[PDB]
């Protein structure tokens, strides 16, 4: 029986967590005796900082890692971090079906990383210690970001500063006062439990949070062809479900977070939205020559 340990840093009740449990469910139903899938949510196996190296070392067999986190291995995924490039998950989804996007699943082959699929989460919002009606309002704040140079440059362009931190390090830094804001989907803003220290969340939809489902090439190649083939069909199946339900899950988490009353929703007019887009889109020119 081939063991696939699936490690991730969020809860079971998230787009990624439901996907991993469904991958376990389908694999173990369809390939009994051939494959056993163990799911480890909430960094119980490996955390944000060391999960990818654990995968390449075959300490774990499957991850679903943010596209923003792959710069130590490739610069080919930076396109996905650009603000306001994708209107919503539907637009992102159409991009990911292009042949060239399919090819990006192999961009880290040189480091033994094998891409299996894109799993989407949702669009990023901005939480902060104050209302963010206009881009100028962001000035002087320190935002927690994922460890991406693109996302760092994004906040620098706004006259803000970014602090690169892991998913789990975010709340304590806000509690300490070294971070005053962050960007994330409704599901993760809820999951981090930062509403107690983030009185305002502005619905900016300014970037996408998306994952590459990955394994190590050495592990995946060692799986008997029949079984590997099957597992890849299950992956495609789980992936359709993940991407079809992600937005609805994020909208329910928005409702429940706002219902708690700790964070208040800041809503943008068309003109304010255009102002944010006009402030952040010039970042694309820094990456256009590569892309």
């Amino acid at each position: 029986p081939v063991v696939i340990k699936f490690s991730h840093v969020v809860s079971d009740d998230t787009p990624k967590g439901k996907g991993a449990l469904l991958f376990k469910k389908l694999a173990e139903e369809r390939l009994p005796g051939k494959v056993k899938v163990e799911v480890y949510p909430n960094s119980t196996l490996f955390g944000d900082a060391d999960e990818i190296e654990a995968l390449r070392a075959n300490k774990v067999q499957m991850l679903a890692t943010s596209l923003s986190k792959f710069e130590p291995y490739t610069k080919q995924l930076q396109v996905f971090d650009l603000p306001f490039l994708f209107d919503d998950l539907e637009a992102l989804k159409r991009f990911q079906k292009r042949d060239k996007s399919r090819e990006l699943l192999r961009s880290m082959a040189k480091h033994g990383i094998y891409g299996l699929a894109y799993w989407n989460n949702g669009m990023k919002q901005l939480s902060a210690t104050r209302e963010l009606h206009r881009p100028d309002d962001a000035k002087g704040l320190v935002f927690r970001i994922q460890p991406s140079s693109v996302l760092e440059a994004q906040f620098a362009m706004l006259g803000a500063t970014a602090k690169q931190l892991s998913y789990a390090e975010t709340l304590k830094a806000m509690q300490a006062g070294s971070v005053q804001g962050t960007e994330n989907t409704w599901s993760n803003l809820a999951g981090q439990k930062i509403d107690s220290v983030q009185p305002y969340i502005t619905e900016t939809n300014h970037g996408a949070l998306s994952y590459m489902l990955i394994t190590s090439s050495a592990f995946w190649t060692g799986i008997p062809y029949q079984t590997r083939t099957e597992l890849e069909s299950i992956v495609d199946e789980v992936t359709l479900v993940v991407n079809k339900e992600a937005e609805a899950l994020n909208q329910k988490e928005r409702e429940h977070l706002l219902a708690a009353g700790k964070s208040r929703l800041v809503s943008l007019s068309a003109e304010e939205h255009e102002a944010w887009r006009n402030a952040m889109k010039p970042l694309w020119k820094n990456y256009e020559a590569q892309i």
